[PDB]
């Protein structure tokens, strides 16, 4: 039996028997995302080449803000577009925040690298008039969360309670179709990822554990390196065929490069729900509580063998 | 002025004033392309999970009927056949074709980018066709190029005038002209390997991305990345300039990409875009083939970038 | 702010606050037309000319309406014009409406591109008996929801319910119905007649005599003007768009009419009514005749409310 | 062995032995084509009315207008949207007359209706400087005509000295795929099309004609009426299933109501290259000598034997 990402949110949220906004949320954010894929595949730019005689990164922003807030299930949006928290105007909030990427890796677009659109879904936890702290919840409060992979081919990971969904983009009906259910990472992989060009500037315990994924001192196969340079093509393939993703802190950038609320979040939470591991090197990314909308945060996720097998690295240098 | 792949291929083609077979050829390989895209990208999904009640194959189909129907080509080694293809007499024309249809698909299941990667040669004697007529070296090469189904689908295309990027416009299914006559950067900042190899690595390659991490100067180091399929690998190397390298090493003396259909294809890219690619002892092209499979070590990229490693190679030999 | 389907009918739906079946229903509904759509415009239709190295349309439609309707958990029993028996939803999957459905109206002249659509009327099932045919027998005027998807110069979906005819147009960019006119209504009186004049030496004198008055005002009047395109959503359509008249009338030879009263009349009757249309057998309102049989057939003449009753006086003066 | 509009023009353009022009015209046009039926099918309309936050009939005009400048093929271009004849800036002239209606049908596509585009290419006979007069020829002199229907799917009909070629676009590839080949209308169909609203003001012959549609002289079954309102679909529909179209001339119009250059003729062309025929009632469509771009001409077109008992009943009138 055929199942889409309507159908599917749809029944799960009958089934907690709510006020249906975070079902509305979905909705209106699947929609934008097949607006961004459309857009990423470059429909239409013929026309913007004379056949007829805004910026890939905006457009999205926009294409989400405005369904978010559209679906009257919003009050607090932050995005990795705009510096400041946007607030819903009151006649369209609803009671869910939502912290977004809205085109992952769109910097190196030019060479057509998969991008993608993380997202972060929370129950607004304060009564008071809906505001920037609101968003400063831990990722353990994180009710839904995911990302959209514009790669090969389109698809949309969600994860929530009951567990972490794959859905492909079928472009000749614009349906988000089931295809793995309830997914789980393998417990342990075969791949390291990271930006090894950081090499000079590592951390004792990444230089140490990456050695020994090249030189296993037990004489086992060494591991296969790939590195994308984008978050969510990572982090999918880290999830599809095990194994470790890293962005780290660096002597440059000593709280990490990646930003906790839209990108290590998010990406943590599809992680635990599949089984796996994600953490800063001394906590649980999810258990950070976050102090500024866009802070820094270093994560290290995979398969849990793998990041058990980083953090005794870390301990050992700790 | 709006341009297409159709309207440049005839163009050009025209002003060769030949029979115009290389133009059929090109179209049809064109149409292949946009069909494949389409099955990347999953259109029709839905019918094959129940809606109503493998792609590297179909991508393999999809060139070789397209190209045996364009009446331009005779022989055809594909990265999917172990024997050269040997196009019907009644459908002969006098090009062969080396290509991969699906570059990269062995990871396809995490929706990593794929492409599809071609060279062209004319046949050069009148001996009835067989595998022979493809174990030309890349320096004869007439046309070759890629397709990288990526963000957005591009089809590059290298000839004798340069190297010309076109964008598939999915709306209107038309290969839209979005850079003419490209140049790689003279040197880049990113390196790009599979590190998992380190173990195995040529002292010369060891010590070459040690440079890139630790630069004796001082200078900033390189970034890295790896996405494993060549098309995309390389592609982003002629965008931003930097180094790919699939070197060799004691254990695979030869490499492990394929000289007719992948490293090739890819180094005349590289040389008409002003770049290298050197298997570490002489230029890719140079390289005479004595069997359709082949292997080959390579290091392309920026000029400067292989120069660098030419050097470190020397200290090594 | 724009709306979509997918918003509005899960809007409404909340407002009902009922079990979301219906919702569940429509959202598969929209699903299976859009993949109808995609057919309809011939996507893949190099695969089967052999660019690589097939059931009708019409077949491929009812499947997908079905399988989507089925797996919808929203219904219990399908008539469609497929099957010459009702379909009774296996009991694990059963919901509380019944569905009657003409998967792709106007496939038998399909060849020549002419446009074609899928016709639906929604009920909710009223016995507490076992599913069975006899729960497809029920009166338009019970309709809970009404529509047809427009497979034309551009996809439309035009959906009718108690609060009103809403279209949406689909964006085949995005996979989205996007709502382009809100609670429409047809224009009071029109100046486009359309039926089949070929029928002429068959027609009954009413529907003679009302032509007549089309072509040759008896007030010397701008006479109408004549549009038939053949297929049934899209004169039905154009009927609702620059208002007008529709017939497709009974006679000697056919003294029931030809169209079908459940997925072909009924449904179109009902998004007339609720755009402030009529809906005639001549004798009485389409909505009100109480079916027999699933299959069974019905005169009709809708559109414009003044077109409609002019037709009926006419009517009455040969009755 | 699959064929495309792209490889069966090139393939009777080098048969020729020409300059490759009408091969660039032809390719460029299908490329217009192709984006009008995108804008038709309304791709992007979503944009249109806020996701994110210029009329069909001029969109097309333009498409065609610098598609087919650009093709370096024409020198005169004559559209129904231009009172005037367009004439190519120097730097961008071919030999080739391009008479086109970009939307036939447009006015009332608010319903939905079919609509298409039609064409007729003529090669420039005159060496002096391109003027509105090198587009008065008869359609006797057409090198190459035909329409893109936009209806339940989007066709284009090409007809040529060779025959007539119908191809399929394939909106999953771009690609118009051919479908029927040297296609050849019913020497005599059963349906007959004609706006039947203007019958107070038909000729007498016209009104026989019908009368003779709809009571059968012979006892044969009465023909069926089909009138779309769009002439490429009406058209479209006669040359598959056979039959009869009429938009003859009454009383207030003694000309009748369609344009000559680039609705009668060019669909003149196909009927006879398909072995139809097309009749101003007086003489042969295609030898109509225009002394005006934008004159109408009375049209009866269809199968043949259809076509000849109209002729009769017209010449019992004369
Ligand atoms: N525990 C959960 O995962 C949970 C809790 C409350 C919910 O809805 C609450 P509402 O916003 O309707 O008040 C929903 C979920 C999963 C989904 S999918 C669509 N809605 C929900
Ligand atoms: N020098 C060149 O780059 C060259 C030589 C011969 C050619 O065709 C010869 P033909 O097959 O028509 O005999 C073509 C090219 C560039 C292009 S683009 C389309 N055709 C050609
Ligand atoms: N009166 C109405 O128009 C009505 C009554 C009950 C309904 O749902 C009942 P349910 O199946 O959820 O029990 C729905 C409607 C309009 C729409 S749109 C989606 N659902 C409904
Ligand atoms: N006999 C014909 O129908 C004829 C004559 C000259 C032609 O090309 C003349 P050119 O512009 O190349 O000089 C072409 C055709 C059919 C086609 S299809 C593409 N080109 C032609």
């Amino acid at each position: 039996d055929v199942n889409t990402l309507t159908r599917f949110v749809m029944e799960e949220g009958r089934k907690a028997r709510g006020t249906g906004e975070l079902t509305q949320l979905l909705n209106s954010l699947c929609t934008a995302v097949k607006a961004i894929s459309s857009a990423v595949r470059k429909a239409g730019i013929a026309h913007l080449y004379g056949i007829a005689g805004k910026k890939l990164d905006v457009l999205s922003n926009d294409l989400v803000m405005n369904m978010l807030k559209s679906s009257f299930a919003t009050c607090v949006l932050v995005s990795e577009e705009d510096k400041h928290a946007i607030i819903v105007e009151p006649e369209k909030r609803g009671k869910y925040v939502v912290c977004f990427d809205p085109l992952d890796g769109s910097s190196n677009i030019d060479c057509l690298v998969s991008v993608g659109t993380i997202f972060g879904i929370y129950r607004k936890k304060s009564t008071d008039e809906p505001s920037e702290k609101d968003a400063l919840q831990p990722g353990r409060n994180l009710v839904a969360a995911g990302y959209a992979l514009y790669g090969s081919a389109t698809m949309l990971v969600l994860a929530m309670d009951c567990g972490v969904n794959c859905f492909m983009l079928d472009p000749a009906i614009g349906e988000f179709i089931l295809v793995d259910k309830d997914v789980k990472i393998k417990k342990k992989g075969k791949i390291y990822s990271l930006n090894e060009g950081y090499a000079k500037d590592f951390d004792p315990a990444v230089t140490e554990y990456i050695q020994r994924k090249k030189f296993p001192p037990d004489n086992s196969a060494p591991y296969g390196a790939r590195y994308v340079g984008s978050m969510v093509a990572d982090v999918h393939r880290t999830l599809v065929y095990g194994g470790i993703f890293l962005y780290p802190a660096n002597k440059k950038s000593p709280n990490g490069k990646l930003r906790l609320l839209y990108e290590c979040n998010p990406m943590a939470y599809v992680m635990e729900k599949a089984g796996g591991m994600a953490t800063t090197g001394k906590e649980a990314v999810l258990d950070v509580i976050p102090t500024d909308i866009h802070q820094r945060a270093p994560v290290i996720l995979g398969s849990p063998d793998d990041v058990l097998e980083f953090l005794k690295v870390y301990e050992k240098h700790s």
